[PDB]
């Protein structure tokens, strides 16, 4: 059905090295600790501890290499992909940051042939906007297009 590709393991290779920040192969609770400090967290070392025993099928107190890429190569996220909601965000989606604006919106309905006044579209956005509000992403709308 879908064709993995070599470049998904090097998002994860990234990750990895951007996170150990003294040269060590193992992630352990002090890199961890200034990985979540230099982003926006400030959580414990107590605290860092338990979110590690997650990540930890061992007891080793540390992540190793097939750990970090057994684990974020699995999930990490959701992205639908169906032919239906694929041409409708190539068509909602002309600039490219890959998000619906309403604005792009009412140039779009114009354009296929129709007539909607600006309370219309941004009426349309609203509905369903559900977690974006102000904008729309991939799975809004694969959200609020199907629905029983
Ligand atoms: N979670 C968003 C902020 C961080 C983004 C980069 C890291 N993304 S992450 O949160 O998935 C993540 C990466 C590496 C080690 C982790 C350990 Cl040891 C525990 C929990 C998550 C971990
Ligand atoms: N290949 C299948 C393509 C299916 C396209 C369906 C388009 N359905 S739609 O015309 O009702 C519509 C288009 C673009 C954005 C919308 C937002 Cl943000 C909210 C509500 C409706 C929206
Ligand atoms: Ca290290
Ligand atoms: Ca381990
Ligand atoms: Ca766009
Ligand atoms: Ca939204």
């Amino acid at each position: 059905a879908d064709q993995l590709t070599e470049e998904q393991i090097a998002e994860f290779k990234e990750a990895f090295s951007l996170f150990d920040k003294d040269g060590d192969g193992t992630i352990t609770t002090k890199e961890l600790g200034t990985v979540m400090r230099s982003l926006g967290q400030n959580p414990t070392e107590a605290e860092l501890q338990d979110m590690i025993n997650e990540v930890d099928a061992d007891g080793n107190g540390t992540i190793d290499f097939p750990e970090f890429l057994t684990m974020m190569a699995r999930k990490m996220k959701d992205t639908d992909s169906e032919e239906e909601i694929r041409e409708a965000f190539r068509v909602f989606d002309k600039d490219g940051n890959g998000y619906i604006s309403a604005a792009e919106l009412r140039h779009v309905m114009t354009n296929l042939g129709e007539k909607l006044t600006d309370e219309e579209v941004d009426e349309m956005i609203r509905e369903a906007d559900i977690d974006g509000d102000g904008q729309v992403n991939y799975e809004e709308f694969v959200q609020m297009m199907t629905a029983k």
